[PDB]
């Protein structure tokens, strides 16, 4: 059975701050590290747990974290950015299911390093609903009828995937005190528990179900000021709801919004003053 | 008859974008010396239509903008930041009213630099009502029972300050096309429009009254993300509106909703990882 | 009668090299002011043949160039990027004409300076057509049935505007030796040459039509490298042209094609390794 | 039993000044290991002799200092800053007691690196009584009827807990002899003190009572200059003592004391000309 | 008549904060023209009160602000520091008068940029009595029993002159706001202020006796922090007062216990970690 693995930092065990996963800050290094030894714990139990494949997608920042020379041998390995599908690339119908490794609360809610996808976001929506990197991802793993069998992170990314997905299995590696600060688990103790949630979430895959999105699913993204809006809104298809700072884009399919945030998100980055 | 001015930047007529606001950039020089000379000519107007004095406040980030030297000779400058009431410092209940110079919109809304006292601030809240610098600071005028008899800066700064406060005359020095776009007058252009708008203003003072605050207002602000809520929500007497990016704080007075206001978003600068 | 002006810095007179035209260079304080005065001959003489508007928009890289307190007094300044229609941005169907100052050849041609919004970009198509940013703007002034009345620049814009526009009045205010070298009039030579050209330009007016775009037209974007197409791949709506680096985009009207084109050489500047 | 710990670095034994502690400097990072392997000694101890539980709060600077990879694996690691109670985040009526790690003794008096939260004040004041972070964070520690069973550091922060409380046990790793040099102890030799001491305190737990603070204590902070008062004094409900630089509040209570020191230090941190 | 005068910048009208004072910041160009200047409309003043000779004396920070090549041609300038006395070198019985200029308020007290030589210092003894700047020098001057007749500044210095001086003449070119803020007078009006108060003080000098030191005067300083004192401490003949910050010692006469504060503020401003 094809297993697929999306692996973030914020969500890490032991990671605090920024300084752990900033490639241009002063413990970046050790971050990646333990980055990529967490993700090697869930791949191991992976395969023990009869897994035949396991694809491991690098799903932060430039995506070049997980070093290819530490992770296990039996995985392949996704790495590199600027990718159709960003952090769900390499994901299709043939996989039994998906896996949430090091993920973090959305933005404007509590959790340790809360953000989707770049720091100008305030809110992701599907139809109405409030939704962050977890949710459009688990929404496109649904467009492949694919399950998020495992979601792991800490405290806040925990309860905000089992509040999307009914009897999701979920790992919280850590405790969320403010948005950068945490209580954590030692590495050895994190190993223990993503390896026994690994294990359950497996042998309990049946009573998982996938997100399945909405035929035309009509993607609003509320950015902190109006100069995101204004950049976003330049994309063809796409409007801002007057008196706000919300643009929405009417889709033909869940990968056709999932592309949208993507280039939307992008152009917000620009924005300056800020 | 006492004059109050209190002078911000982005507002200034010419200005399109932060190379002429940031004391740290290219065009900072000149923007400083365009600003010097657009108080100049409110000052000036403001003499000729019988003031005996005015009172000029910089009130633009580190508030040592207006050039001192070139300044209006007759005027009174305050210059310098820490100032306990900030944007409205050295204004009393012995002024016949008070002029808001090089103005912009408030955060989250349409208008060339909007924002609000920081980057971080989305909307803030006297009693429920959006209100951003210009609201603010019409208050604390309204507590020493000065009207606001007028308020330049772009288009949307105009329209922002007429909604709130009635029969208030607006000049608008400049159109908004983006949050760092605009079609601007002419410096002279400008200087005649202000000039009129000036000599207008004071003899129209009659018929604006000041907007009087609620007698124990309650300070909301809706920061950028929850990590800045974190931050204000340190200062005693705050709390956090559960499910948002929300502060509020009970206040004595405007006077002290004011202060917690400088307080609470000094306190959110200090956020990181946004 | 309305008349509307694109002013680039390229094509400006006098200027060789990107010293003079990159803001963080030692000759662009220089450059912008040449590019200042070279603007004010134009409007000068616009006002002088009967024009009673004239909208100067400033079409360089952050479009700060063109120096507020210096342009003709008398004229309308935009001033500003991330405008909805960049380069044309402010121009409608209310205009009698439109002028392009200061141009340069399309990219992957002979011509000072050569390129075409990007240095990424090799070629843009409007229905197999090739163009620069003359051709495309020209096309937006055709969607308003605004014509070109004249274009202003090297020998090689020049040629490259009459080859597109019939009848177009041309003003080669330097000759083009290499893509950073040319043989130039003094400023003063130039101010005649473009007093003169401005003139015939405005009375020959009748003699030049609309660059009428198709209602549909076929954007296609030919990039130096795969990686740029692939970033620009990324908006709805594109399409990689199978053995190239070329993507294309089916557009709605001539306006929808210009933004698309914003989005798409945006994301393409992002392109690493290259 | 559940023990408490809050670690700093200053009184850290083996390091003499800041090249050791500052995380920009270069003997930072031998610093924190040894801050960690320092740590480690306490909680084995702690361990093996009865506690079931130690809470390990990193105090000092950003707080993201001790090392989560290599600090005793059955224990809980506080780790990142932004903390609503700074150094005695996670401390309730809960535990049996609480041990201060890496003392140093408060600002103005002798000890090596002294000094109260931020380099700005020189005193601390709980109802007139002079107290340092090791005061403030042992009256915290009262309001919850938790005994401050252990203190270590430097001579200098032993002699300041033991005048505070009465019985407590005091572990010196280190001699100061000013303000950036000490005699200290080899690391196995410290550990071996460590050891002892932490072994005695908790047996000798019952001597040692909590640091019972006032209902509605007066904070008071005296400050270097001017400059960090005015900036304090900004906060609502506190005053400045004429002919003085120190800035009184009336706290409901020792925990909204507390945060009061946090935002009022946070404040004056910001002063500049200093 | 030979007149003495010392000049200081942060005292200097118009100026509000260090970006004026500090010679490696961007106000600084401006802040020493108007320095100069304003040490003109004394020193013309000087010379047309009957005044033969006037010694001009830069005293701050390294004292090569005030410019030669535009300081009034018919007076004497001293340049450069390492000077024996410092801020009164130069001054002897000879002397008619002393006049100092530009000064500041003491540390700890209220008064733009207020401090005492060094940031380190909080407070300045001379025999009990507390002094700052002014002070000291003022006991300088009075040691060759030469009276300081005037005294220019913010309204803080001038309130601190004249409780120290009988009948001295002050002039406040500006009121103070903050330690970074002031409502100062136009560059010409503070220019007529400094001229009258200049001549006023020449022909009112009879009512103003020099400010006589004790004869083996005790120089007392407390520092900021315990390490500034150790510093201090170093040079022979002096003693920290247990319990405080404060290091004493008992000079000759005034001449050395100023060469002794030249000393031991030196020492404490290598002072680490502050
Ligand atoms: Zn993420
Ligand atoms: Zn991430
Ligand atoms: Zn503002
Ligand atoms: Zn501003
Ligand atoms: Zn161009
Ligand atoms: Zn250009
Ligand atoms: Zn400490
Ligand atoms: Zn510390
Ligand atoms: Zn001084
Ligand atoms: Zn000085």
């Amino acid at each position: 059975m094809k297993l697929y693995m999306s692996v973030d930092m914020e969500g890490i065990s032991g990671l605090p701050d920024d300084t752990f996963v900033d490639s241009g800050k002063r413990n970046y290094e050790r971050g990646r590290l333990i980055m990529t030894e967490e993700a090697n714990y869930c791949i191991a139990e992976a395969f023990n747990s009869g897994c035949t494949e396991v694809l491991v997608n690098d799903s932060h920042s430039k995506m070049n974290n997980l070093m290819v020379e530490k992770l296990h041998p039996e995985a392949d390995l996704i790495s590199g950015d600027v990718k159709p599908f960003s952090m769900v690339e390499g994901l299709d119908d043939t996989f039994r299911g998906a896996l949430f490794l090091g993920y973090h609360a959305r933005a404007s809610t509590p959790g340790v390093m809360s953000h989707s996808m770049i720091f100008g976001v305030r809110h992701f929506y599907i139809n109405d609903r409030p939704v962050g990197e977890l949710g459009l991802n688990a929404y496109v793993a649904g467009y492949y009828d694919v399950p998020v069998l495992m979601v792991a992170g800490d405290d806040r990314a925990a309860k905000e995937a089992e509040e999307l997905i009914p009897n999701v299995t979920t790992a919280a590696v850590k405790q969320t005190i403010s948005r950068s600060a945490v209580k954590c688990l030692s590495p050895a103790k994190r190993g223990r528990l993503l390896t026994e949630k690994t294990a359950f979430a497996l042998q309990n895959k049946d009573k998982v179900k996938p997100l399945t999105p909405p035929d035309r699913p009509v993607l609003s993204i509320e950015f902190a000021n109006y100069g995101q809006a204004e950049w976003a809104n330049l994309m063809p298809g796409t409007e801002i709801k007057t008196g706000t700072t919300t643009v929405q884009f009417q889709a033909k399919d869940m990968l056709e919004a999932y592309q949208a945030m993507l280039v939307m998100t992008e152009l917000a980055m620009r924005t300056s003053f800020c």
